[PDB]
């Protein structure tokens, strides 16, 4: 048959041709910059409500993570959306690229700085602690005792209308769904 | 007065005197190694019951942080701990250093490496998942949306009894009963 012994498909969110559920939703991030790196806004996180960033910016993108600096996202993840970020910015009309993970922010920040991140103009590293955010659109990863990371998963928002959503049934291992290449496809 | 407008003075736990309880938590780290730096045990988590190192060892030193990479925790209170490590390890009898964090496993691995951290025999850092063990003793720090994180602490366990414990009133700025030389005074 088309899915043998204990083998999952990654599907399609019904989230999608549906307005961006933000609620009432924020993150936090730390700044990074190449001019002024040692300013306030380069240390200390500030929040952003989900619906403001939607709101003022046409085209997001929003990739989820399981934990900053664990191999997957490290490695075959998160890399790829840094090294088109340019293209997905000008050539793509992308706004904004948001990683997401439950992460604390200065870690996050931390985790970019080492993955080439040289400015958050285009491209953040959210925290979204209590996966709160992640939980409220079914995103989540269970990892035991009540406690919850984000899953592995893309998006797409455009107009504040989701384009594209999928998230991996093997976000431990897997890259497909929620890789650079697929959402390049969805654009 | 002794203790003018808005001031607190960090005391010590109720605790003290009192076998470690540990109950049925647990923690996750990953080693470091300066041979076979690329095992498996090098890059995947284990898990630790409290008890057992407890147990096993009969002189403990804990600290909690409330952030790996946040800027106090990784400037002026964890660097002291891997300074004197060599120092309490051989003239203090200490048998482990533990550092604790809500903090995924691989984020504070990542910490660690980048604080000098080159083999942990003697020193790991924790992960205390949803803040469980840390919460059960009352050295939390709520930081919103029934989020908790660390509170920045330190203690110490002579055969499977703490002989300190003390957190900081002001964690996010101060490093004083936890610091390493509070410790140090109470070994």
């Amino acid at each position: 048959g088309l899915v043998p012994r204990g083998s999952h498909m990654a599907s399609m969110s019904d989230l999608v041709n549906k307005k961006f559920p933000a609620g009432d939703y924020k993150f936090q991030y730390i700044a990074i910059s190449q001019s002024d790196a040692d300013s306030e806004s380069c240390k200390m996180p500030q929040t952003v409500e989900w619906s403001k960033l939607i709101s003022e910016n046409k085209k997001v993108i929003i990739t989820g993570a399981p934990a900053a600096f664990s191999p997957t996202c490290t490695v075959s993840h998160i890399p790829g959306y840094i090294n088109y970020l340019d293209e997905l910015v000008k050539e793509k009309e992308v706004d904004q690229v948001i990683v997401v993970t439950v992460d604390n922010p200065f870690a996050n920040q931390a985790w970019a700085k080492s993955l080439g991140v040289k400015d958050t103009t285009h491209i953040k590293f959210a925290s979204d602690p209590g996966c709160a955010f992640t939980k409220s659109i079914g995103f989540e990863l269970a990892v035991g005792d009540g406690v919850y990371w984000s899953g592995r998963w893309a998006m797409v928002v455009e107009n504040g209308i989701v384009t594209y959503a999928a998230k991996e049934t093997n976000p431990g291992t897997d890259v497909t769904v929620s890789s650079v290449e697929s959402v390049l496809a969805h654009l």
